[PDB]
Order: C-alpha cells, then sequence, then structure tokens
C-alpha cells in the first residue's frame, strides 16, 4: 500500500505463505479449523524470525573473523516492546507479509496486537537501552546488550475505582518466539561465603553458587543485514527432607524472577543487590572467554568496552578487579588501569533518593570480597585526593566512597566515577548540573573525565513503525534516506508555505486521532469529541514531573467555563497516563485525583464536549506508539532541573505535535533546534529555582495573590471532587501549602497564561500545522543515531558503519 | 542392516537430511562448526517429530467424526523412560534416519545417549502405565493418558562411599521437543474454602484458584499410523508487598514439582493430596468438556470410561459426584448411577502400610465438599451392607470408608471398590488374594465386581528396540507379525532342536553381553568377566523383595570359594540394582551391604575373576533396556504372596534369561506358560506362610540348624564386611533375627540348593540355550496388547482394532 514499508513480489509473498502453513502445521500443531488468532500470529512470528536467523549466524561468524572492538551494554532494564513489526520493518518484509496474511484471509494489524509487550523495564532509562540497541545494530557496531530475564516484567496497571491496583506481567506464560536458550553457556555465579588469606594472595570460599543461563534476542540493524544480540541471564539452581530440598530451589531461582518496579526512591533489599551482582559477575565472565578465544590483558581496553547505564552494575567494577587480581593474578596497579580504560559511567539520576547507597553490612554478608576491594580502591583515591588538595579535609568525607553516619553505605556514584574513564549526563543542561553541583569535587579532580551524550529515540520504531501515515508524506518529498540519517528531516523546511503539504501534515494528525479515538471506545468504552485539541501527559507518575500541575490547570479550565458557560473555549481532550511506583503513596493519590476530576467534569451537562479528562490505563511501549501519533500538544512541565534529560519530549516532536514545557532537560536543546518561537516555553529557569531556595518557597504567598488558585485548593479541601469522603485529598493540599519540593504553585500563573497561548494557535489550523512542520524538521537531532555515533566516537574509540552486510 | 529397523529408501533418506539440516539451522540456529551432540540430537528428535504431527492430527480429527467411547488412564506416574528410538520404531523410520545420520558423519546410536529419561514414575505402577499407552495406541483405542508434569521425576541415584545420594532429575533443563504446551486449555482447579448450604443444593465458595496447564504428548502405535495423546498438567498461580506476592506464586505452582519418590510407605502429606485432587479435578473438566461437545447424563458411561491406576486418582469418584450433583443438577442416585458404571479400579497393592487412608481434618481443610460427600457415599453404602449381612455390625465397621480410632481416616481402598462397577488385580494368585483375605468382604456383597487382569509388556520397547539382534534371528524364521501378536512367538518351539537357531540365540546373549561390559568399564570404570553367568537382580530396594537374600547366597558362594580354593565353579557376574526411598533406612543399609560385600569380594586375589559384585547406579528404564538383554539368570525372589505381579521378571523372559524365583505374582503364570522344567523354582508358597505365621516365626530355628547361615550373621555382626566400623550391620542382623515379616531365613536352604542347579545347567551350553528358546517361545502371553484387549472387552467395551489408519 505505502511505499517505505518495502515491495511485496510475487515469489517473496508466495514464500511467506508456504512457510506460514508450515509453521501452523509442524509448529503449533493445528490446522485451519482449530487455529486461534493467537496460533496465527505465533505463525507469522516464527516465519519472520526464519528470515533473521541467517543473518544473525553470519553476523557472529564476521565479528569472529574481524575482531573488532567489542560493546557491552550493561543494564538492569531493557525496555522493548513489541518485536514483530519492528522486525518486518528492519528487515523490508513489512508490505510482503501483509500481502501474505490478506491472502490466507487474515489482518496482520489484529495479529500484531496479540503480542505481549517485553515489558522488562520501567520507564526512561530502560526505553532508552532499547533504542540504543536498535541504533547500535544499525550503525553497524559489534554490540551486545545483557541484562536480566525477568519472569515478570513492569506490573499491568488496572484501575478500580480510581484507585491503581497492581497485577503481575505474566509475558512468558505463552512463549516467546523471539529467544533462544543457551543452556550450554551456563556459568556460575557466587554469594556469601568467606575471604582467606593466603601467601597466593586473598581467596573467596564457602560460597552458595547459583546457575546464569543465557537466553539470546535478536537485534536486527536497519536494512544492513546486521543482527546484533541481546543476551538476558535467568537464574537456576544447581542440581545438589528430599521434597523440601528440591522446593527449596526456588529461592536461588528467585534472582530473575520479578523485575523492581521502583524508579523514584533508593530501598536497600538484598534481592535487588544480588540481581546487580548476579547480571554482573555473569556477564563479565562471558566478556573474558570471548576475549580470551580472540593472557595480555593490556589489549583488554582495545578490544573491549564495558558501559554502565547508571550505577545498577556498578559492581562490574570491584568484580573486574577482583578476576583481574585474584584469578589471573595482574598486580593491582595493572589491573586498576585495565578496568578505567574499560569502564564508562551514564548517570540518569539527579534526586539524591534515587541515588544507590548500599549498607556496608549486606555488601559484607553477600560480597566479602567485593568489600574489600572497594575499601581499597577508596583507600589508594583518597590519597590522591589528599595530594591534589592538601589539606582539605572536608573534600576527603565528602568525595568518599565509604558515607559515615549510623549505618555506614557505599556510594556507589562515587564508586562509577573513580572507576571509569568517562562520565557523562544525557543532555548539555544535565551535564552542566554534574559538572556544578553533585559531582563538582570531582570534576576539579579530573576535568577530562565528564561529557554530554543528549539522549534521543529511534526513529524506527518511533517514525515508521507507528506512523507510517507521517513516514510516507515525507518521503514522498525528500525520499526514504533520513529513515537512517534524520538530519535529513531539514529539508522539510522548504515545504512550510506548501499547501499540499500543510493539507496532508494536518491530515494524518486527524486519521491517527480518529483511529485513536476509536481504540478508546472499543478497547475502554470511552467517547471523546475527535475535534478537540489532544492534550497529552504521559510517563511514569512522580511529583517532579508535575501531574498535578496539569490537574490545576485543568480544574481551571473547568472552573472557567462554568463561571461563563456561552463563552467560546477550544475544546480539549486532556489525557494523563502512567504507572505509579506500588509504594508511593503520593503517586497513588495523584492518579486518584486525575480519575475524579473526571469523574466530575466528564459528567458536567454544561460542559459538553468541551472538555474531557481521561486517564490512560497501563501506560507501556505499545500504548506510547499509539496516543503519541494522536497528539497535538506534549506535556514536558517538570521543575527545572530535575528531568534529568526526558524522551517521550522527543517522541512528539518527531510525530507533529507540539510542546509546552519547562526549560529543563533535552527541551531546552529542542527549543533551542525549533526555534524558541515554535515552542511553548513557560516558568522559572534553573537559576530561579536556585533564587526561590535562598529566600525559601512560600507557597501560601500564591495561595493569597491568586483567586482562581485559592478557589481550586478550596475546592479539593471541602470535597467538591469526592463528595462521599469530603477529607480525601487532604495529603496533597498539605503538600501542596507546606511541603511541595517542586513548586507547583510557583509555575501555576505562566503555566495557564501560556496554556491560553497554545489555544490561540490551535484557532488557526494553518499556522498551528506550519509550526508543526518547523518542529518535525528539526527534530533530526534526537536520533539515537547521533547520540550512538557520538558515545562510539568520544567514549569506545570505534567507528560507526552504515555498510551492508551480504545477503 | 537388519530387516525389522524398516526400509531406508533413497527418497526418504534424502528429505531427512534436508530436514536434519533445516532444524539445526532455523530451529536450533547453529552451523556445523559450532553444533555439538547435543544439537545433533535435537535435529534428529525435531526430524522425527515432524512426521507424528500429521498423523496426530488426523488422528485426533478421526475420533471427532466418528464419536468412539474414549478411555482415560488417570495415574500419577507414567514412567516413559525415552522416546526417540521408540517414535523411530513405531514409524518405520529407524533405518533410514540411521542411513540418514550415518550420511551426515554422525552416529546415531551416540545420539540416542543424550536424550534424557523421562522418569515421571518409580517403578511398577508408572512403567505399567507408560506399556499401557502404547498398547492402546497399536490396538487403535480413543485413549488418553492423563497425569502431573512433574518438573523433577525419580532422583538420580550417586553411590558415595557406598552410600545412595540423592540428586534432583532437571530432565526439563535442556527442554523437552516432544511436548506440546497447550496455554489455551488452562483449567481452574479449587482448594480449601468452605460449604454454603442453599434452597438450591449446596455451594463450594472463599476457594483458591490454580490453573492446571496442560502439556500434550503423542504417542504412537505401531506401524498403524494412530496417534494418541498423553495430557500431563503443570500447576500456574492466577495473575491476581508487591515482590513478595509475585514471589509467593511458587506456593501454588509447587504442587507439579516433584514426583513424591515413596513406593512402599505411606505418608498423609498435604501437598501429596493437592497433586492427587490437582490431576483429577482438571481431567474431569477436560473430559466432560469433551463429551458435551460431542445434557443427557444417561449416556456418559457410553461414551466415557475412567481407569484408576490404584487409589491416588480416587478422587475422581466424589469429584464426579460433585459435579454431576452441584453444578449439573442431576438427583443423587442418578449421578452415582453414572459414576459407578464409568468408574474401574486397578490395586497394585498388598502391604497394608502402603494404603491410602487420608486424616479426616486434612479433607476437611483442602476440601470440604469432598468429605461430606463420601460421608454420604459410605451412608449409603452401609445401608446395603446391614440390609444384605442383618445383624453383622463387625461386617459394618470393616466394610466403612471411615476409619475410626485417634485420628480418623478415610480408606481410599474401600471408596475405589464402592464407586467402581470393576476391581481387578494384576495377576491371577493377587487377584484371588483380594477376594479371599483384603477385600474379602467386599467381594461376599458384590461378587461380579472382582476380575483378574494379568499384567505385561510391550514388546516394542522391551524386545524390538532394546534387543534388535533377538528381533531379527526370531523375524528370520517366522516373519514380522509376532511384534503386534506376541502369540506367533510358540512358533519358536518348533526350533528348539535346530542347531543353526540354538548357535544364534546364543550368540545374540553373547554379543549383548560384550556391548554391557564394555559400557560398564567407559562409564563406571569397572572390568567384568564376559563368560560368568550374568546373575542380574535389578527394581526397587524393598525387603519383600529381598535382596538380602541375595546377599545371603552371593555370601555362601564366596565361603565356598574361600574353603576349597582350588575346586571349580560355574563364574558369575552378580549385578544389583535399584534405587531406595530416601526416607527408608532398611533400604538404605542393604544397599550399603550390596556394595560392602563388593569391596570385599571383588578384591580377593583368592577368588580371581570367578565372582564379582557390582551394584548397578540409577537404575531407571534405559538402564533396563542395556542389562536385561545381556542377563542370563534373572533374580525374582519376593516372599509368596508380596509382589502383586511383578513385570521385570517378563522383560527378562521376553530376552532370553532364564528365571529363579519363588511361586509369587506372575512367576506362577510364567512357569506356568513354560513349564516347570524350565523354570527354577524354590521356596514357600503362599500356604507355607501362613502355616508359619499361624506357628510363629522363629529365625533363630534356622541359625541354629544351618552351619552355613550361622558363618554369615556371625561376619556381618563381627564386622568381616566393615573393618573400620565393626558394628555397621547390626539393625540388619538385628531385623533379621527378631524383626523379619518376610522370612529371609526361612527360603535361604531351598533358595542355595536351586542356585546350585542353576550352575550345573549353566555348564551345558546347549541345555541351557534350549530351555532359554522354550521360555522365550511362551513368553506371548505377558504382552501388554493382550492385557489392554481383556481391559477393553471386560471392563471398558470398547473392541480392540489393529487396522491402519490412512498415511
Ligand atoms: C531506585 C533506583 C534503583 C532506581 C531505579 C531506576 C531508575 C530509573 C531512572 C530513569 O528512568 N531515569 C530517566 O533516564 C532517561 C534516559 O536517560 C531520562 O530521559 C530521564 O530524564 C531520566 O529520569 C532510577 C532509580
Ligand atoms: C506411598 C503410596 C502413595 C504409593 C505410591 C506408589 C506405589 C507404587 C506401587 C507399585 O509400583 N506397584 C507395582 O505395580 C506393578 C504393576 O501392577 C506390579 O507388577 C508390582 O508387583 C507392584 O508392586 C505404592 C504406594
Amino acid at each position: 500500500q505505502i511505499s517505505v514499508r518495502g515491495l511485496a513480489g510475487v515469489e517473496n509473498v508466495t514464500e511467506l505463505k508456504k512457510n506460514f502453513n508450515r509453521h501452523l502445521h509442524f509448529t503449533l500443531v493445528k490446522d485451519r479449523n482449530v487455529a486461534t488468532p493467537r496460533d496465527y500470529y505465533f505463525a507469522l512470528a516464527h516465519t519472520v524470525r526464519d528470515h533473521l536467523v541467517g543473518r544473525w549466524i553470519r553476523t557472529q561468524q564476521h565479528y569472529y573473523e574481524k575482531d573488532p572492538k567489542r560493546i557491552y551494554y550493561l543494564s538492569l532494564e531493557f525496555y522493548m516492546g513489541r518485536t514483530l513489526q519492528n522486525t518486518m520493518v528492519n528487515l523490508a518484509l513489512e508490505n510482503a507479509c501483509d500481502e501474505a496474511t490478506y491472502q490466507l484471509g487474515l489482518d496482520m494489524e489484529e495479529l500484531e496486537e496479540i503480542e505481549e509487550d517485553a515489558g522488562l523495564g520501567n520507564g526512561g532509562l530502560g526505553r532508552l537501552a532499547a533504542c540504543f540497541l536498535d541504533s547500535m545494530a544499525t550503525l553497524g557496531l559489534a554490540a551486545y546488550g545483557y541484562g536480566i530475564r525477568y519472569e515478570f516484567g513492569i506490573f499491568n496497571q488496572k484501575i478500580c475505582g480510581g484507585w491503581q491496583m497492581e497485577e503481575a506481567d505474566d509475558w512468558l506464560r505463552y512463549g516467546n518466539p523471539w529467544e533462544k536458550a543457551r543452556p550450554e553457556f551456563t556459568l556460575p555465579v557466587h554469594f556469601y561465603g568467606r575471604v582467606e588469606h593466603t601467601s597466593q594472595g586473598a581467596k573467596w570460599v564457602d560460597t552458595q553458587v547459583v546457575l546464569a543461563m543465557p537466553y539470546d534476542t535478536p537485534v536486527p540493524g536497519y536494512r544492513n543485514n546486521v543482527v546484533n544480540t541481546m543476551r538476558l541471564w535467568s537464574a537456576k539452581a544447581p542440581n545438589d527432607g528430599y521434597i523440601q530440598a528440591v522446593l527449596d530451589r526456588n529461592l536461588a531461582e528467585n534472582i530473575s524472577r520479578v523485575l523492581y518496579p521502583n524508579d523514584n526512591f533508593f530501598e536497600g533489599k538484598e534481592l535487588r543487590l544480588k540481581q546487580e551482582y548476579f547480571v554482573v559477575a555473569a556477564t563479565l565472565q562471558d566478556i573474558i572467554r570471548r576475549f580470551k578465544s580472540s593472557t595480555n590483558f593490556d589489549a583488554f581496553p582495545d578490544k573491549v568496552a564495558i558501559q554502565l547505564n547508571d550505577t545498577h552494575p556498578s559492581l562490574a567494577i570491584p568484580e573486574l578487579m577482583r578476576v583481574l587480581v585474584d584469578l589471573e593474578r595482574l598486580d593491582w596497579d595493572k589491573a586498576w588501569e585495565v578496568t578505567v580504560k574499560t569502564c564508562a559511567y551514564t548517570n540518569h539520576t539527579v534526586l539524591p533518593e534515587a541515588l544507590e547507597r548500599w549498607p556496608v553490612h549486606l555488601l559484607e554478608t553477600l560480597l566479602p570480597r567485593h568489600l574489600q576491594i572497594i575499601y581499597e580502591i577508596n583507600q589508594r583515591f583518597l590519597n590522591r585526593v589528599a595530594a591534589a588538595f592538601p589539606g582539605d579535609v572536608d573534600r576527603l568525607r565528602r568525595m568518599s566512597l565509604v558515607e559515615e553516619g549510623a549505618v555506614k553505605r557505599i556510594n556507589m556514584a562515587h564508586l562509577c566515577i573513580a572507576g571509569s574513564h568517562a562520565v557523562n549526563g544525557v543532555a548539555r543542561i544535565h551535564s552542566e548540573i554534574l559538572k556544578k553541583t553533585i559531582f563538582k569535587d570531582f570534576y576539579e579532580l579530573e576535568p577530562h573525565k565528564f561529557q554530554n551524550k543528549t539522549n534521543g529515540i529511534t526513529p524506527r520504531r518511533w517514525l515508521v513503525l507507528c506512523n507510517p501515515g507521517l513516514a510516507e508524506i515525507i518521503a514522498e518529498r525528500i525520499g526514504e534516506e533520513y529513515i537512517s540519517d534524520l538530519d535529513q528531516l531539514r529539508k522539510l523546511l522548504s515545504y512550510v508555505d506548501d499547501e499540499a503539504f500543510i493539507r496532508d501534515v494536518a491530515k494524518v494528525k486527524q486519521e491517527n486521532k480518529l483511529k485513536f479515538a476509536a481504540y478508546l471506545e472499543r478497547e475502554y468504552k470511552v467517547h471523546i469529541n475527535p475535534n478537540s485539541l489532544f492534550d497529552v501527559q504521559v510517563k511514569r507518575i512522580h511529583e517532579y514531573k508535575r501531574q498535578l500541575l496539569n490537574c490545576l490547570h485543568v480544574i481551571t479550565l473547568y472552573n472557567r467555563i462554568k463561571k461563563e458557560p456561552n463563552k467560546f473555549v477550544v475544546p480539549r481532550t486532556v489525557m494523563i497516563g502512567g504507572k505509579a511506583a506500588p509504594g508511593y503513596h503520593m503517586a497513588k493519590m495523584i492518579i486518584k485525583l486525575i480519575t475524579a476530576i473526571g469523574d466530575v467534569v466528564n459528567h458536567d451537562p454544561v460542559v459538553g464536549d468541551r472538555l474531557r479528562v481521561i486517564f490512560l490505563e497501563n501506560y507501556r511501549v505499545s500504548l506510547a506508539e499509539k496516543v503519541i501519533p494522536a497528539a497535538d500538544l506534549s506535556e514536558q512541565i517538570s521543575t527545572a532541573g530535575t528531568e534529568a534529560s526526558g524522551t517521550g519530549n522527543m517522541k512528539f516532536m518527531l510525530n507533529g505535535a507540539l510542546t509546552i514545557g519547562t526549560m529543563d532537560g533535552a527541551n531546552v536543546e529542542m527549543a533551542e533546534e525549533a526555534g524558541e518561537e515554535n515552542f511553548f516555553i513557560f516558568g522559572m529557569r534553573v537559576e530561579d529555582v536556585d533564587r526561590l531556595d535562598q529566600r525559601g518557597y512560600n507557597a501560601q504567598e500564591y495561595y493569597d495573590r491568586i483567586p482562581e488558585l485559592r478557589q481550586i485548593i478550596e475546592q479539593l479541601s471541602s470535597g467538591f471532587f469526592s463528595p462521599k469522603q469530603p477529607d480525601l485529598f487532604k495529603d496533597i493540599v498539605n503538600m501542596l501549602m507546606h511541603h511541595d519540593r517542586f513548586k507547583v504553585f510557583a509555575d501555576y500563573e505562566e503555566y495557564v497564561k501560556c496554556q491560553e497561548r497554545v489555544s490561540a494557535l490551535y484557532k488557526n489550523p494553518r499556522e498551528w500545522t506550519r509550526m508543526v512542520i518547523r518542529n518535525i524538521a528539526t527534530s533530526g537531532k534526537f536520533s539515537s543515531d547521533r547520540t550512538i555515533a557520538q558515545y562510539a566516537r568520544e567514549i569506545w574509540g570505534v567507528e560507526p558503519s552504515r555498510q551492508r552486510l551480504p545477503a
């Protein structure tokens, strides 16, 4: 149908059809009369997967012959989503399969909806890992993603009475056709035990063994026949009264059972630490095994790069030391040199309560040898600090890996900076904040380590896959090359005054909204006006992201309509979606608030279809792929200085929404690229927030000067939104007035006024769409291909490559 | 090479080769340069499995069209062993695959050795279930095996210091290519809760739900293109603080985790009861679903037969009642009629401590509604007893389902007799003992229910598969038809005086022994004389099977050699193998005794290679397939009246060993079929054992009159076989002298004298082999095909059929 989806040749369609029917028969053990749509999905999945394996096998063969430097991306989170459509897109099979399935009397889009999300992540950090794998494959780097194969990913969110309920994400129930188990590459991981000292050095003994079993998942590059690997570890008990012994195997295997759903607040849970060492221990043995079969570890940094996705795999540093010192018998100073040259650390975390600070007593019991190595690293590091800043005893305690207090803690961020040759933030403003405030001491010691690598998203998933309409009309003007070189989108600037393009861009948006409005009714029984402005905020629920600020605006719009019912206002559908961490009470209250507002606003006949407030249930990658193309307004309204980068922001920009947001994270670079006039900026900058802290933030002040705000607080306090439970939202009002770290009231006025200007622009469709084109045309910088190319050149020391491997 | 293995056509060999290479590439994701032998096995396995599915699909289709009566075989144990060779044999693919693998430069026999045993059973009862499935498929019956998919089958036995160590049988580690998961046929099973009474009857409420997920395994008939199903259930938790909730899913899923390894002694363990209801509950919903889609349950017994393999699935009876009464609203008397007409019960158990007697308090908590139904069944049953035997109050308490005492118990055997239209023993003598003693009262009430169905073994696995040499030389004389009609073996009688046949039969035995003697050295580092008599006892270790009696003979032979070193004796290799239940102390001592005897006898230079005592480690189906063809002497020496039937006895007879044994179980029928002169019978009959009990068994009497026996006991007591621990075997001597339920000393003299006559016959090879031919020629009755044909005609009311389905 559309040209970016590839050719549908007679030969290929014929071949896909018999391979489909073969798998239905031999692999699924069904015939057409008993097969369900799930069976049809699996047959299609197995058919598409057959096209990968040849490429997968010769890609790994290729890396053995040529022996290039290998990139290892260590993360506890890989938020992959669905794999079927992505694989088809990257192999140029999308039309052929659509034609093939159509000729068997099936709708492919219906079969794609049956595939479970691989939700092995929480949000931004996990999804960045997925975009990176796609981009690394596309740029021909010999790159492996390493992580944990959780049996249960992020929980499925269900709303019940406006409250979030969590149920288990049993994503492997029906099987995963994409993974290949490799039980033959199983490796021991050690826990507990104690340290024995001998003449021939230290020895870790009396350990409990857990087995790490790898599962390989293919990662296809975009039309280059490169297929990289993602290797995920699964926990297995070794095989050495009787009944209970066998049942107790579960304790060892619990290590890979479930993803920790907490992305706001650090908790020193033993099981979480086991997960972190597990991934690190098995991965490093795998790395070394591959290096040895290419004794001279001088070359190790020329053949290996290890990227740490935050501090979650920080133990890679002392583990590498342990192996090099205890098992390989290198002297300390030489092992340390190899380690620093090998490792690099990316920070994603601003807020102090999110930083990993492990209690020493935990490391003592579980990883006694790693504690010793950490103490030794700290001592040699602080000696360098003393020598460079003699007398500065304050600097010593601040820079120490060991934090003293009631309970001693290891600061894993300090460990990472010390043992890595490079540390980077994920947006320019974030990288500056790291140098100016939280790692200032470390920056003064080793200024050369600190870099910036502004985040990006993959245009394959986040344009071609989720928005074929938009991808096609762009292709008609400028061709196909933009898909792996997103800077080419700039050529769309010369079409900003083209009447036909303006009409087509606006039509694609209108189609996407119509399709999404129908998804809402069929799957969730809610009706919305498709001619309203689609105002969307989707992301994990945290106070710093300020979903509450959105709520305040929503209530303001409602109150103005009730005050002057017969005045014209731009109709809006306001959609808010996202998961709250299970133990985060305030986040759970905010979700309840949003549904409570919906209960009042959506059933007021004076309002009509001029305002709707919908909470998007179970926000996840596959939902983002649907709602993002349908959005008009992207809400990126975090308190300045709190959102390290953001990545959702970039998804919306690439898909034809305008952004209302603060000068935070990548927003700054987004406005810079598009021009500030094509961006709805508002609120305090970083410097303003700092000025407010010195004086002291008094919320009452804003309550006293702003009557519209006073009315909203009084409605919340007195039960306007909770008639049966008048004091339901007392914690929210109380936090907003006395304990608001994120200064919601301080931005309220500028926010509400900026929102009026959005509505004004939306009243003139032509000028809205022209501003949209200017955003889409300048979104090129935010491709993960650019990001990875900078990591490659400036951190890993490998050159990218767009060239095809033989098919 | 040999003709019974089928044709190796050019077309077929070519086809198997490309399908092999296809699976290696697409399914395993390997190439020839990295593939291990395990990868090669899996490719072969997947190739052979492709030939099954077409037949599997049209077999199930066939049963839907024609709608024949369905046989459901419920067992907690299916001892299947390996599937690859069996499937090849039954599909006539054995030579073709051998030729195909040879042309790819692989040895098929080496690949067969990589397949894990499916050890989902303990011994006789579990293996009988497997033989029955094979025979049911071969006779064209619409038959389904239903059971539990244990993650861990019977433990792998390792000897360490002569002591048994158990380690977990992780048979699914590498995957099972034979099973097809059917997550779409998942069913709820209920536990706990309570009973509510209403106007519309009883209701079971507040239950915990566990999900039962079926896995289907194909069961191919012998060259008839019938492929039946074995459906095994797996436990799954439903999907409805957070971390722990997810980890606690393991508790529900523990139901299908491990096979209870205890086959001697009943233990009222809750988890075991859950296993029993789990299999019964999910299976009966599946049966009913299939019946309803063929409201009139009058026809239920004309379309369904449920066979209970011992009392382990006894709860099928009250569960069927529950469904019929509570959910379908049939009146009690009509539901009861359908239940009795549907169910049938096979007893495998003589010893009282092996009978299931569940504590009432357990049933109360776990299955409250089933307790009520059982009480009601008991009351209506005892009313019939009272009415037929008025005044006999003793009969009432004896026949009751409820046993009174300190703790009340339900007697599941009494439940089964009451709710089944047929009860059978597994050998004629066993079936008579059930009528004369343990179920005498029940026999007097309902004489028509009690039948005999003498056991059998499948000649496919137990001759053609494990003994191709012997199968071939038989085929040369009489043709191929004997393989599915074993009575034809009688035609070998006219070759008892044939010189060439005698030479060939004796040569096959000698080849089998040479092959097995080499297996011992390569895999276990033990050398043996292949010209010795191969004296073999393999079976689970129990006092009633009297491995100790064997030990006493072994020590006697040793002592006679030490006494007159230069006299000639027939050389023997004595092999004893089998597992002991983990908590069975005496069984563990006996294994230690056997290795202790080996430590003395195998390292005495005066003995030479005239006597060897080897303990066969990890006895299991695939080991039985190797050792049985190599045996000369089969030891079946249970105290008369204790071994219900035995089935190993039949395996040895079919494979050219002579039997030394008591008149117990199927031995009686084996001697009858071959003639008593062609059988080494010895010891007390059932009547003699009973005479001894009345007088009282005094072991000291035998110790006083038999000097050779006194010497053996004194050697045991004083530490002759345990120099470092002089009193190691005190429990054994003490049991033998004061607490021997099984009267080992009482048969010693006849046993030792009978063993001398065996040695005498073995000195004349020609006459040994002629006696062997007379055994093999009369082993036809002991085919499971005959057994199943009798179950079919006399219990299930279906006619067998040897006719082929279309290929
Ligand atoms: C509790 C602790 C172990 C923890 C676990 C997960 C997280 C997750 C952090 C995360 O997702 N950070 C986001 O990373 C994105 C990619 O760099 C950024 O766009 C986003 O601004 C940042 O919040 C944080 C702390
Ligand atoms: C502990 C209780 C639940 C229990 C569990 C398993 C068993 C196993 C019994 C068994 O294997 N019996 C054997 O059945 C064979 C086939 O009928 C007979 O040949 C054999 O003589 C009999 O012991 C017994 C009791």
